[PDB]
């Protein structure tokens, strides 16, 4: 209810407020507006203050990070914005500022923003099978994750972008180690491994234990990385069509190149509904269930929309199956 019209880059008090909740419509904003949101997060979380980040260097770094993201259907800058915004949402919801140090908060946020830098739009499975430069460079060990990670520190290496320029070397080393651990923890090949490791520490969780906290941070970045279905139905749905577009781009290339095609990327096998029912039930729900053990507030805010979505895709599945029989 402002007295005058302000530019799009000058976020309204309403936008600033809405940004703290996972209900935030990530689709309503252009890159420059999304960049202003990310900037606000760093200031609001006290990261600019506590780490003596130069405000112009923060903006310069964010702009560079944006430039280093590719125009892929799913693995684009908007995805990186979701992950970071969900991380920001979880810092407030779970009251992470109480349990975690500002260094940990800086790690969680910086890694969330950087996690998919210069993604080619073709998964590790393609990279390895196609014997790409990345696969040969990283010896088939999480090539993409290692690359996003490498690109992240290559950006921060540039003086005009170094947001950690005023952080002592000992501090920088800690942030670097943490960010690396987190960005590499995003590889879905390690999901089962990371989940089992966290569930083991769950038996008697200790916030004063470094090993426990590292696994929690890993689980948190993983939560934000795949958190699309947690968001309202209208916000969550367009992302599934985005992922399918990127997956079909790969499966077509894999078919053309004579390489094996993943069934969940296969045009004649994958369904928007069937893929989501499985992902929500067996990947999304169990992961958020263990987070709820530490943070009960996650159930009402994040498990409830996941249950709602599972039930909807199950309803949609019945319609698709009926329609596909007529097409046969
Ligand atoms: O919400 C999702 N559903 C599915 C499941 C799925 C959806 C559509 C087609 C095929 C699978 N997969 C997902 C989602 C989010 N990220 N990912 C992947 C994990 C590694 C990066 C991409
Ligand atoms: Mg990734
Ligand atoms: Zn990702």
């Amino acid at each position: 209810g402002s007295h005058m019209t302000y530019p799009k880059y000058l976020l309204s008090p309403e936008t600033i407020e809405a940004l703290r909740k996972p209900t935030f419509d990530v689709w309503l904003w252009e890159p420059n507006e999304m960049l202003s949101c990310l900037e606000h997060m760093y200031h609001d979380l006290g990261l600019v203050r506590d780490f003596s980040i130069n405000p112009v260097t923060l903006r310069r770094w964010l702009f560079c990070v944006h430039d280093n993201y590719r125009n892929n259907p799913f693995h684009n800058f908007r995805h990186c914005f979701c992950v970071a915004q969900m991380m920001y949402s979880m810092v407030w919801l779970c009251s992470l500022q109480e349990k975690f140090s500002q260094t940990d908060i800086l790690i969680l946020m910086t890694a969330a923003i950087c996690h998919d830098l210069d993604h080619p739009g073709y998964n590790n499975t393609y990279q390895i099978n196609a014997r790409t430069e990345l696969a040969v460079r990283y010896n088939d060990i999480s090539p993409l994750e290692n690359h996003h990670c490498a690109v992240a520190f290559q950006i921060l290496a540039e003086p005009e972008c170094n947001i950690f320029s005023n952080i002592p070397p000992d501090g920088f080393k800690q942030i670097r180690q943490g960010m690396i651990t987190l960005i590499l923890a995003t590889d879905m090949a390690r999901h089962a491994e990371i989940m089992d490791s966290f569930k083991e520490k769950m038996e008697n969780f200790d916030y004063s234990n470094e090993e426990h906290m590292t696994l929690l941070k890993m689980i948190l970045i993983k939560c934000c990385d795949i958190s699309n279905e947690v968001r309202p139905m209208e916000v969550a749905e367009p992302w599934v069509d985005c992922l399918l577009e990127e997956y079909f781009m790969q499966s077509d290339r894999e078919k053309s190149e004579g390489l094996p095609v993943a069934p969940f990327m296969d045009r004649d096998k994958v369904t928007k509904a069937t893929a989501q029912i499985g992902f929500i039930k067996f990947v999304l729900i169990p992961m958020f269930e263990t987070v709820t053990k530490l943070f009960p507030m996650v159930e009402e805010i994040m498990l409830q929309p996941l249950w709602e979505s599972r039930d909807r895709y199950e309803e949609l599945k019945r319609i698709d199956d009926a329609m596909k029989e007529l097409q046969k």
